[PDB]
């Protein structure tokens, strides 16, 4: 509890991850800047929030705290929907997927194209650098989907 040595292992991993969030209601309020764990700031596009709030039920606006975090599976094209149950319920309604834990890579990519600034993906560099994968994919003009 009040014990020294909090450990720094996962800190560097989730350093680029949001340390604070805003609701959909807050983003419409003009809170478009969230702080990361490494204290940097990422601005959220209000335009992407407005198209979001046009599709997600009113109740969830002050419940869902954006950005949405998706943890990528260590080797699989499945992403673990992270956040509160409201975030996960949002994803359930936006995709038509029942969120148990993961959604498919295609579903995440839909969401990425639909709402880019609202999403943080914790990439697993365990199985291919997804950024290098992106180049390799566009070379063959496709994106591996299943």
């Amino acid at each position: 509890m009040i014990d020294k040595i909090f450990e720094i292992g996962l800190k560097d991993i989730f350093s680029s991850s949001p340390a604070e969030y805003v609701t959909i209601k807050d983003a419409l309020d003009g809170k478009l800047k969230i702080r990361l764990n490494n204290n940097f700031y990422h601005e959220i596009k209000k335009d992407e929030v407005e198209k979001l709030s046009s599709r997600i039920p009113l109740y969830l606006w002050s419940l869902v705290k954006i950005p949405f975090i998706f943890i990528k599976s260590s080797e699989i094209g499945e992403y673990f929907v992270s956040g509160e149950q409201w975030n996960k319920k949002a994803i359930s309604i936006l995709l038509g997927r029942e969120i148990s834990n993961v959604i498919l890579n295609v579903d995440v990519e839909k969401l990425l194209r639909e709402y880019t600034s609202l999403i943080f993906i914790i990439l697993s560099p365990t199985r291919s650098y997804t950024e290098e994968t992106e180049l390799s994919e566009m070379l063959e003009h496709h994106h591996h989907h299943h």
